């Protein structure tokens, strides 16, 4: 698939505002997707032991993984879909060490629209989320034919 500079310009206008605030927004991700979808906190073996959401927000490492999480997925979204270089390592290391399957990725895509719909409602209209749900759909997309050439296909 290929998105228009029209829909590239629907999602980094809202991910400049996801921006002002990274470890907020990663935080409020990560919760969202273990509360909905549970089973996706048994393969951090770091922070897999929280049963609250109290303990979930108090928690200095979950805070740490949102970050690293936003920070490449929005380094991803500013290629515009010339992502080629910065997929190569996080397909490896997702589908070899820890193998992270492709509806995980789709609960985590769910996750950051609700998201985005909760905090930016002014700039996450139909429009907008439809390009966001695209340029997620695309790199879902590219992720998997990766992780089927090296070996995995989850
Ligand atoms: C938007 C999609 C995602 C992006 C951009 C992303 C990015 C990253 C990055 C940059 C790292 C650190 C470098 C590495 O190990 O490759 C990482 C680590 C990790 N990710 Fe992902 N991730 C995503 C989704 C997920 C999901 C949905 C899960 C699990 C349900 C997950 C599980 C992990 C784990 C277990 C680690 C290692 C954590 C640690 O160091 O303790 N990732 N991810």
């Amino acid at each position: 698939m290929v998105l228009s500079e029209g829909e590239w310009q629907l999602v980094l206008h809202v991910w400049a505002k996801v921006e002002a605030d990274v470890a907020g927004h990663g935080q409020d991700i990560y919760i969202r997707l273990f509360k909905s979808h549970p089973e996706t906190l048994e393969k951090f073996d770091r922070f897999k032991h929280l049963k609250t959401e109290a303990e979930m927000k108090a928690s200095e490492d979950l805070k740490k993984q949102g970050v690293r999480v936003l920070t490449a997925l929005g380094a991803i979204l500013k290629k515009k879909g010339h992502h080629e270089a910065e997929l190569k390592p996080l397909a490896q290391s997702h589908a070899t060490k820890h193998k992270i399957p492709i509806k995980y990725l789709e609960f985590i895509s769910e996750a950051i629209i609700h998201v985005l719909h909760s905090r930016h409602p002014g700039n996450f209209g139909a429009d907008a989320q439809g390009a966001m749900n695209k340029a997620l759909e695309l790199f879902r997309k590219d992720i998997a034919a990766k992780y089927k050439e090296l070996g995995y296909q989850g």
